[PDB]
Order: C-alpha cells, then sequence, then structure tokens
C-alpha cells in the first residue's frame, strides 16, 4: 500500500557509531544483529536537519551493491518519510557510485545525500557495511556535522519510522507514498543509475573523439576492471555502449554483493587478475576501481604500472586534452603530503599553485570551493576534480583516454617522455600493519626528538655512492586557508636537498594495533637513473629511513607488510 502510518520505536542508543571522515563502518553483523543499530544512525543523521527544512528537502540516496544495502536502503526510506524529508531520489536497484551521489546532489541542489558503501573493505554476510553522509556540495559531511549525528546517536531514546512503507528499487520513475495525518506527500524518485554522471563526464570530455579512439580496427584496445563492484554499469553503459569499445572491454562489471569475494581494491595484488590480462601484451591500457568508483589503478601494455603520484603529475603535464579544463582553466593542483613530488615539478614548470595537504577530503574541497584548485591527487590510488566534491576513478580513466588520444602514444612512452622532461620521482608505500602501538608510538616520538634538535637540518646520510643532505625536518602542520583550521602532527617529513623525502605516519590503534606508514619518494634527473629499476633506485633512501627512524628496533619488523 501507498498509504502509510508513522510511528514512533522506542530505542537504546548505541556509543559507537562515529561516523568519521568516509562514514560509519562496522561488520554486516553487527548491523543485522543489533537491534535497531542501522535505525538509530539514520534518524540522527535526519536529526541534524532542520525540522522547518525538511518537506522542501531533497536526499539522494545510493551504493555499491553490497550485501544489507538494499535493506538499508528501505530503512531510509521508511525512516526519511516519518521524518517530514519531502523527496528521496535513489538510483535504480539501489545502485549509485559515490562520484555518481556527488554529481546528483550537485546537479538538483539536493541537501545532502546517504552513501551505503564501505568503499574498499569487503563485503557479503560476512563483509563489512558503510554508511556515509555528504552534505550540499556534494562532499563529505565536515567534522562539526559527524561530531552532532555522533552526540545525537549516544542518547537517542525514540525514532520515527513508517514500518508498512516499501520502495521498489526495481522500476524507474516517481512513487509517491501518503502519510497518515499528513498534508504532503512522501515522493522517492527512481533514476537510471549511470545517467546522470554520463551527461556529466559528456560535457568533461570529448565522446566523439574518445569514440573514434576506441572503435575500429586501429582501436586503442582497453580492459577495465571494475571488480566486481558499483562502477560496472557506468563502464558498460558509457566506454562499451556509449563509446563504442567492445564488450570484452568491461572486466567484473556486474555488481556482486560479496564484490565476487575479494576485497574491491584497486592494487597490482587484489587486481592480480587484471595485471595477467594485461601482461599479455595485447591490449595498450588496462584500468581498476574500487568498490565505490572513487579510486583507480593504472596500466600500459604488457602491465606496465602508472603509480598514482604519477599519474596525477602525468594528467596535470597534458591537461589541456580534456575540454573541461579548456573552458575552466587551470585553477590550482593539490597532492596529499605523503604523494610524490612529481605533481609539484608540473606545477612548477607551468607556474601553477602546487597545495601539499594532509591526507583528508575537506583540504581540497576548501580548495576547490575557493575556485583555487582544478586537480588533486593521493598516493592512494587517488585522482579528481572540481568537477565533483569526490574522487572518481571512472573520470580518472577519461582523462587518460583524452590523453593517450591526443599524444598518440603508448602509456609507457608517455611516461618515458614525462620522467625525461620533468625527472622521475621513485616513490613506494611501505605498510607495516598491526605492529603493537606502544613501541610504534616510541619509534615516533624518538625519531621526532632526532629531527627537532638544531644540527639535524644538514646531516648528511651516505648510500654510499651519493649523499643525500637534510634541508628540513619536521612534523607536518597545514593552516588552511579557507576555513582557518590548523592540522598538527600530520607526519614526519625528511625533505633532503635533492628533491628527495621520506615520510613516517602513523595511524589510529584499531583492534589488532596500528599501521606506520614509510613513504619513499626519490627524486632522479639523471637519464641513466630515470629508467632503473624503482625498488633497488629506492633502496638508499628505504636504508637511511629504517636506520634513522630504528623501526627494526622498535617494533620487531625486518619487513613491510605490503609495499605500493
Ligand atoms: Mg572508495
Amino acid at each position: 500500500s501507498n498509504m502509510v502510518k508513522i510511528v514512533t520505536v522506542k530505542t537504546q542508543a548505541y556509543q559507537d557509531q562515529k561516523p568519521g571522515t568516509s562514514g560509519l563502518r562496522k561488520r554486516v553483523k553487527v548491523f543485522q544483529s543489533s537491534a535497531n543499530y542501522a535505525e538509530n544512525f539514520i534518524q540522527s543523521i535526519i536529526s541534524t536537519v532542520e525540522p522547518a527544512q525538511r518537506q522542501e528537502a531533497t536526499l539522494v540516496v545510493g551504493g555499491d551493491g553490497r550485501f544489507y544495502m538494499k535493506e538499508a536502503i528501505q530503512l531510509i526510506a521508511r525512516i526519511a518519510a516519518a521524518n517530514g524529508i519531502g523527496r528521496l531520489v535513489i538510483g535504480q536497484n539501489g545502485i549509485l557510485s559515490t562520484p555518481a551521489v556527488s554529481c546528483i546532489i550537485r546537479k538538483i541542489k539536493a541537501i545532502g545525500g546517504i552513501i551505503l558503501t564501505a568503499s574498499h573493505n569487503p563485503g557479503g554476510p560476512n563483509g563489512d557495511f558503510g554508511i556515509k553522509f555528504n552534505i550540499s556540495n556534494g562532499g563529505p559531511a565536515p567534522e562539526a556535522i559527524t561530531d552532532k549525528i555522533f552526540q545525537i546517536s549516544k542518547t537517542i531514546e525514540e525514532y520515527a519510522v513508517c514500518p508498512d512503507l516499501k520502495v521498489d528499487l526495481g522500476v524507474l520513475g516517481k512513487q509517491q507514498f501518503d502519510l497518515e495525518n499528513k498534508f504532503k506527500p512522501f515522493t522517492v524518485e527512481i533514476v537510471d543509475s549511470v545517467e546522470a554522471y554520463a551527461t556529466m563526464l559528456r560535457s568533461i570530455f570529448d565522446f566523439s573523439a574518445l569514440k573514434e579512439l576506441l572503435s575500429g580496427p586501429n582501436r586503442l584496445k582497453i580492459r577495465i576492471d571494475a571488480m566486481h563492484g558499483v562502477v560496472g554499469p557506468y563502464v558498460k553503459k558509457i566506454l562499451c555502449e556509449e563509446l563504442g569499445a567492445p564488450a570484452n572491454s568491461a572486466v567484473n562489471c556486474v555488481p556482486l554483493e560479496d564484490f565476487g569475494g575479494h576485497h574491491p581494491d584497486p592494487n597490482l595484488t587484489y587486481a592480480a587478475d587484471l595485471v595477467e590480462t594485461m601482461k599479455s601484451g595485447e591490449h595498450d591500457f588496462g584500468a581498476a576501481f574500487d568498490g565505490d568508483g572513487d579510486r583507480n589503478m593504472i596500466l600500459g601494455k604488457h602491465g606496465f604500472f602508472v603509480n598514482p603520484s604519477d599519474s596525477v603529475a602525468v594528467i596535470a603535464a597534458n591537461i589541456f586534452s580534456i575540454p573541461y579544463f579548456q573552458q575552466t582553466g587551470v585553477r590550482g593542483f593539490a597532492r596529499s603530503m605523503p604523494t610524490s613530488g612529481a605533481l609539484d615539478r608540473v606545477a612548477s614548470a607551468t607556474k601553477i599553485a602546487l597545495y601539499e595537504t594532509p591526507t583528508g577530503w575537506k583540504f581540497f574541497g576548501n580548495l576547490m570551493d575557493a575556485s583555487k584548485l582544478s586537480l588533486c591527487g593521493e598516493e592512494s590510488f587517488g585522482t579528481g576534480s572540481d568537477h565533483i566534491r569526490e574522487k572518481d576513478g571512472l573520470w580518472a580513466v577519461l582523462a587518460w583516454l583524452s590523453i593517450l588520444a591526443t599524444r598518440k602514444q603508448s602509456v609507457e612512452d608517455i611516461l618515458k617522455d614525462h620522467w625525461q622532461k620533468y625527472g622521475r620521482n621513485f616513490f613506494t608505500r611501505y605498510d607495516y600493519e598491526e605492529v603493537e602501538a606502544e613501541g610504534a608510538n616510541k619509534m615516533m616520538k624518538d625519531l621526532e626528538a632526532l629531527m627537532f634538535d638544531r644540527s639535524f637540518v644538514g646531516k648528511q646520510f651516505s648510500a654510499n655512492d651519493k649523499v643525500y643532505t637534510v634541508e628540513k625536518a619536521d612534523n607536518f602542520e597545514y593552516s588552511d586557508p579557507v576555513d582557518g583550521s590548523i592540522s598538527r602532527n600530520q607526519g614526519l617529513r625528511l625533505i633532503f636537498t635533492d628533491g628527495s623525502r621520506i615520510v613516517f605516519q602513523l595511524s589510529g590503534t584499531g583492534s589488532a594495533g596500528a599501521t606506520i606508514r614509510l613513504y619513499i619518494d626519490s627524486y632522479e634527473k639523471d637519464v641513466a637513473k630515470i629508467n632503473q629499476d624503482p625498488q633497488v633506485m629506492l633502496a638508499p633512501l628505504i636504508s637511511i629511513a629504517l636506520k634513522v627512524s630504528q623501526l627494526q628496533e622498535r617494533t620487531g619488523r625486518t619487513a613491510p607488510t605490503v609495499i605500493t
């Protein structure tokens, strides 16, 4: 029935529904086995909306397809309706990529959106589930709002719900629900999952150029792996149906509730199938996305790996191959501090501002909203532009395809030319996982004290054959030029006179300990060095980093858990 009663349900608050910067993430079993866990959190989000503004408000709702998503969406509809939210816009089958949500919020001027995703984390009956809140600029809810949600969730005693309301998520169009003893209806609009996002890309890129690139016998041959996650139908409808790439181009492009039993996390080992396909030499270009579509990995012929720090620098260096930037101009470049300095070389040469921010969306969003930021990158497979207010993996792929079309060179030849022009920033990230937090903190504090001494700047480190000289050493701090906030203790930086850096970060302590992240950025300009093996060229600075930090002595680790 489309005539439904509003009911108040007494509930018991939980104490741990703290939404963080990427949403509340708990095991699926937690959501299923804890009474009113989901309901409490959804009500807490909706209670941040002024009652007077609810009727004219729209919330965009969708997710990455993982197990439990549709049940969660039904809960959101039932609770939003009962709370006087006038309208929901929901992707068909509940499916919306995180970039598509950002796109739709900004296009229709919604007050925000609720995204059902835990991004790269596994899904399924034994997997993870996540609930993310975005606000009216299409971006993540900032700390002041997530703080309020948390506060509400810890003392909630009741929520409002229409228990009999049920949305058909499979059929396009407007469904209206008349609420008992409420004058105005509740409206749900089911939209095609891809349409608005594709229409946005169709304006950003030259689809005629891309169709020519991707179709015919002389076509660029691509393999695009959605990793069984949300971007699948976007690949099929945009790259295959509209742009004419053959259907076999679309890899793992049917969304699965368990992401096929694997982590939808794009890197060389979680996307090993794509890497092996690329190794055969048949395809010119490959790419992988994470579960909600805001991260991307870029591959060339034979499985040549474009590391994400280089990827954003290449896009910057060929940015006017993309029609969007021909019209906006380039307002600025940015990277998170641990990302390699490759982008900086391009920005310096082209005389464009480079903003080096702490890790976190808010810093990019602030600069984009100031019209100071066109292109951003993170070493963790993140690339974006100010076209929306989330990173966007498929966008980054179409950027690469636009560049390939104008340059008429292989991926690898473009990188080789880039390194020859700008020098090469060899780059790796070492993750030491589940380390004992007390020894790891001791490592960091002892190293910070070493770096703070007056004599540390100017110290020399040898390989030997080569001398690295400390130019600067600190614990990174950032004063945000838009919101005035000061972010402190954002990472230990060893900055060397030759353009190289070592960066140490220590994560928060989880149930199994903390993660030490060690970033090595070694700059080389010599033609005899820029095409050598990266782990060989990085080995001297890796040795210096392990020696100065005494990491093995403090943690007992002789090797990182993961190398990227
Ligand atoms: Mg993601």
